[PDB]
């Protein structure tokens, strides 16, 4: 069931941005981690005395890295007077943000018709405010309300190139690199209670429960009307024997945060041989592969859908495979993106659903759960 | 002249120690963008509670980066139950370096015959502690006092597996890149005023003044007994038709700071063409190319030294080269390794001076003023 309820018009996930300590290094890393090209800046050779900010893309995904300056190079200016191009930046608050939780996602942007009326019908529907809408150049409009923990949804709206102020790169610095990556497909969110959670972000935006179908964690999904963007969020199960990976994060993120980015793959197998080929230089690392019997099992529950020359190629690369009653799913989790046990990637793409393919196609990897545990006793004898 | 002062016995540099606010992104980068490899850790996977630091080598060049975790995974330890593999790291003051100053090297660290006797010495001398001598593991001593601005010199000194605490990397994460890049040969740093920075560093280490031989700047270098550790210094010179250099990096910076490493190459040709190759793809930029007139003048200046195909190659990779009465100089600069115009790196090579080869050898590039200065009017003309 959809009851399409959204109280405002929501297009597409629009882009990520990370506060970081130093822009530059975490974003050339990501280039070449994840295949994605130097697309657009806004720093100091831009006229931005406030923030360095630089935009990765790789199809429609946008990746967005920013660190501020020092204050002192922008001390005589005031909000009217200010050389930032993202008018919701802050010094003390990206430097609080990141002390506090290491490198990770700052906001969630999700494009709008008009994000004057987004913010206003958010805001009136329980949203707490961050950043009230502001117009750039007369030509977009961004606002920011709170989503969870310190993340904020963003919501921006072109009158019609990223966001005015930014430039595009030359080419010579933009390297076309491309290893897949066309989209962001969901983006989940961990907390210490799902039920609050999940009615504050429901209450403020009309997202329904998309349905789904002892790990440590419940979840639900909210979800736009066409079901293309995605907000899942988990809240850690304890008790259990295993301690909850959803309590360890919340305990290294000092409290709730984006927990992991889905990006949709056109061609998983050829984004996982280029992302592995540089797991040791410089790029991302992936989690332990599942044991061959997992590989095994894969084709009494997938072999309608793959052949075994394909299954045989996720087992070279280490995906996942999942089914609901719809579609296919295959995915594959990095390990965390920095420092602490907080963020990380996952790679995904969706078999089925066609009409355009339907959002959400095959699920989470739900189902996952009970096949990896299975797998391993099974391995194990 | 070389009246070997030296207050206490010297080896050789050590490590340069980044501070970071996130060591993992910092430290892939530079991997792949210097050919470094991983060499050790010391991390939540070694115990270490406190702060993630990541070691890098490259023949005897080691580059560590450290960042801090959350204060409150390790707010039950005290100084005498830490799990941190530094002693003298402090949450505070790497956030406090990192707010102020942006990525950057905190610490230089030289090796000593005694870091005790080391530390002792000179502040009996002058030198302002930072972290007195503490024995890790009964094997190694380590002991910091203030070099510039919030830069320490590090005496390590060890009694026979970087530090105590800190495991060596696993293969499957450690793949053997190298570029060719071989030892640290000096470290620049930037000052308000030259002589109180080296009457103070001169004061307690007895190092003496290294010969040399408007443009922005004076610079005097600091050297060792047997010359092989060389820190030379920088002030700005006001009032110049271009803004000196040193002051914007002192204004960027907050202050006095490490402006650069410079890295001998025992092929600077092979370890040009391999970070050319990366520029775009996630490793480092090159300062922009002198114009060709300046390759044309070198055939009178280094014809002796390089023959025409050895300076077309030069040409090619943009590398400079300077002379003196002693030896030939091969260099070139990096942009900033960084968001903000501060800290870059040099690679050089160095010809002549054999006796092993002695420190220093053709000088540190004092004749480039000069001629890429004519080499622009000639251009031009
Ligand atoms: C409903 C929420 C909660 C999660 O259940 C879901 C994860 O993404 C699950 O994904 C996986 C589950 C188990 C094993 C995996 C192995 C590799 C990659 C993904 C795996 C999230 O997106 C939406
Ligand atoms: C005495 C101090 C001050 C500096 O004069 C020296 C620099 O390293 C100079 O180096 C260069 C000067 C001019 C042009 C260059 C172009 C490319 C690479 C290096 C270049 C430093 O180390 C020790
Ligand atoms: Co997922
Ligand atoms: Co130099």
């Amino acid at each position: 069931k959809n009851p399409k309820s959204d109280k405002f018009k929501v297009k597409r996930f629009h882009h990520i941005e990370f506060w970081c300590g130093d822009a530059t290094n975490v974003a050339r890393r990501f280039s070449w981690g994840l295949g994605m090209r130097f697309s657009a800046k806004s720093d100091l050779s831009t006229g931005n005395m406030v923030h360095a900010s630089y935009l990765l893309t790789s199809g429609d995904l946008r990746f967005l890295f920013t660190a501020p300056y020092s204050p002192s190079l922008s001390a005589g200016e005031i909000k009217p007077t200010t050389t930032a191009s993202i008018p919701s930046f802050d010094h003390g608050s990206c430097r609080s943000f990141f002390s506090s939780h290491g490198l990770g996602v700052r906001a969630v942007a999700i494009e709008v018709e008009d994000a004057e009326s987004a913010f206003s019908i958010s805001v009136a529907n329980g949203a707490i405010p961050s950043s009230p809408p502001i117009v750039l150049n007369e030509a977009v409009t961004i606002a920011e309300v709170k989503l969870y923990g310190d993340v904020v949804l963003r919501y921006v709206s072109y009158k019609a190139e990223f966001l005015p102020g930014f430039e595009r790169v030359e080419d010579a610095s933009s390297f076309p690199l491309d290893y897949g990556i066309r989209r962001l497909d969901h983006a989940v969110g961990n907390v210490p209670e799902l039920g609050p959670a999940l009615t504050y972000v429901a209450g403020f935006t009309g997202f329904h429960q998309f349905a789904e179908f002892e790990s440590g964690l419940n979840s639900a999904v909210l979800a736009s009307n066409d079901e293309m963007v995605l907000l899942p969020i988990n809240e850690p199960v304890h008790g259990t024997k295993r301690k909850s990976q959803i309590q360890t994060y919340l305990e290294h993120n000092e409290g709730a945060g984006l927990q992991h980015l889905a990006l949709m793959s056109e061609d998983i197998f050829r984004t996982l041989r280029e992302m592995r080929k540089r797991s040791s230089i410089g790029g991302f690392d992936f989690m332990p592969s599942p044991p061959p019997t997992y590989y095994q099992n894969l084709k009494k529950r997938v072999g309608d859908v793959l052949s075994d020359d394909q299954i045989k190629e996720c087992e070279e690369l280490g995906i996942l495979v999942d089914r609901d009653d719809q579609g296919t799913l295959l995915q594959i989790f990095t390990k965390p993106l920095g420092d602490r046990p907080t963020i990380f990637i996952e790679i995904i793409q969706r078999v089925g659903c066609m009409m355009y393919q339907s959002g959400g196609c095959g699920g989470f990897g739900k189902g996952n759960f009970s096949e990896l545990f299975k797998s391993i006793e099974e391995y194990e004898k």
